């Protein structure tokens, strides 16, 4: 039962034009298995774009490979990206956590978030007027990676509580 392609996917942004099929393939296998893997180029001039996509086995392969990064591939540093739920990556570090209510408190979400990536900032919202708690709050981390991990899973259970979670702006 293999996990969803599109989930098993990175896109590499930033690569040198003279990145071919297989230096690329070379470079990513060395964090698992490769299914796929193609750098785009024009259909006419055959020039590279200056990206392209590998596909991972499974999604721990993907997870090593993002966290190996800085990528120098032939030389250059490129840009992988994970896909997330019209084509373009809202790439952004910062997560809305709702419906967490008045119980739920900082070492709650730190104590979840924190195997997704590294947190820089944990905000629980509290009312303007009485202080008490909205039962909503931001966390931000180091690295966009982490958002991407968080929003593609279906469920987040934090201090019991079934949590929605998207990418703030
Ligand atoms: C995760 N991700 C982000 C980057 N991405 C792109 N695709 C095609 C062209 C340019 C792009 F930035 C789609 C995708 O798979």
């Amino acid at each position: 039962p293999k996990e969803p392609e599109q989930l098993r996917k990175l896109f590499i942004g930033g690569l040198s034009f003279e990145t071919t099929d297989e230096s690329l393939r070379s470079h990513f296998e060395q964090w698992g298995t490769l299914t796929d893997c193609v750098v785009m180029r024009d259909p006419n001039t055959k020039r590279s774009r200056g990206f392209g996509f590998v596909t991972y086995a499974t999604v721990e392969e993907v997870d090593a490979a993002m966290n190996a990064r800085p990528h120098k591939v032939d030389g250059r540093v490129v840009e992988p990206k994970r896909a997330v739920s019209p084509g373009a990556h809202l790439t952004v570090k910062k997560i809305f956590v709702g419906g967490i209510k008045e119980d739920t408190e900082e070492h709650h979400l730190r104590d979840y978030f924190e195997q997704y990536g590294k947190i820089e900032v944990i905000e629980i919202m509290t009312d303007r007027g009485s202080g008490k708690k909205r039962g909503f709050a931001f966390v931000t981390f180091d690295d966009h990676d982490s958002v991407d991990k968080i929003v593609i899973q279906k469920y987040h259970t934090v201090n019991g509580h079934n949590c929605e979670v998207r990418k703030a702006l």
